[PDB]
């Protein structure tokens, strides 16, 4: 297991989301489902080329699955997955920039909800979960496991778990005041509100 710091921006950026007071917690499905959809984009634009891409799974969807028993709301793709050098340095590298512009639109006014628009969405995910667990393969590369409990460090290790085949899980282990995102209509009404015209198919399974 690997420990690594955030850059200062980003750190900045997950104590903003966490200790900024502010009731519109729900987008943060649609944003990790956006980053879902261009994952999935992205091997499927891949595919047309080098079919051979799609080995590792021919199905192009997204599962939502809530478990009360581990509070837990896993976000399933099966998009182009990420690698190690995404994961500890390249996504990082990206979400600098992002993460500036979305500070400065905040002092002008912007509020939480407009951070897909800055290109940081994922960190939306620390409005509703005290730690997320993020499992990813890419093609050609090792299944791995980041992890975050914010706080300003990340942790990466190779996952010996359950093999994926190709994608990314967000497991997001929810607050203790945030249970209202395992129930199936709550999920739903979020989905149809936010969510309503992703390219893919999005399962919700139920308990
Ligand atoms: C918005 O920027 C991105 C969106 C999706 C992805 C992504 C993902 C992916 C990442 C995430 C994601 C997960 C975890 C972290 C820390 C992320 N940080 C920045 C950007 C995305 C992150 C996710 O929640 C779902 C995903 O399908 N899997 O392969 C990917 N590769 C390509 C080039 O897009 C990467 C960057």
């Amino acid at each position: 297991v690997e420990t690594f710091a955030f850059q200062a921006e980003i750190a900045q950026l997950m104590s903003l989301i966490i200790n900024t007071f502010y009731s519109n917690k729900e987008i943060f499905l649609r944003e990790l489902i956006s980053n879902s959809s261009d994952a999935l984009d992205k091997i499927r634009y891949e595919s047309l080329t080098d079919p051979s891409k799609l080995d590792s799974g021919k199905e192009l969807h997204i599962n939502l699955i809530p478990n009360k028993q581990d509070r837990t709301l896993t976000i399933v793709d099966t998009g182009i997955g990420m690698t190690k050098a995404d994961l500890i340095n390249n996504l990082g590298t990206i979400a600098k920039s992002g993460t500036k512009a979305f500070m400065e639109a905040l002092q002008a006014g912007a509020d939480i909800s407009m951070i897909g628009q800055f290109g940081v969405g994922f960190y939306s995910a620390y409005l509703v979960a005290e730690k997320v667990t993020v499992i990813t393969k890419h093609n050609d590369d090792e299944q791995y496991a980041w992890e975050s409990s914010a706080g300003g460090s990340f942790t990466v290790r190779t996952d010996t778990g359950e093999p994926m085949g190709r994608g990314t899980k967000v497991i997001l282990h929810l607050k203790e005041d945030q249970t209202e995102y395992l129930e199936e209509r709550r999920i739903k009404e979020i989905v149809k509100k936010h969510s309503q015209f992703i390219g893919y198919p999005i399962t919700l399974f139920v308990e």
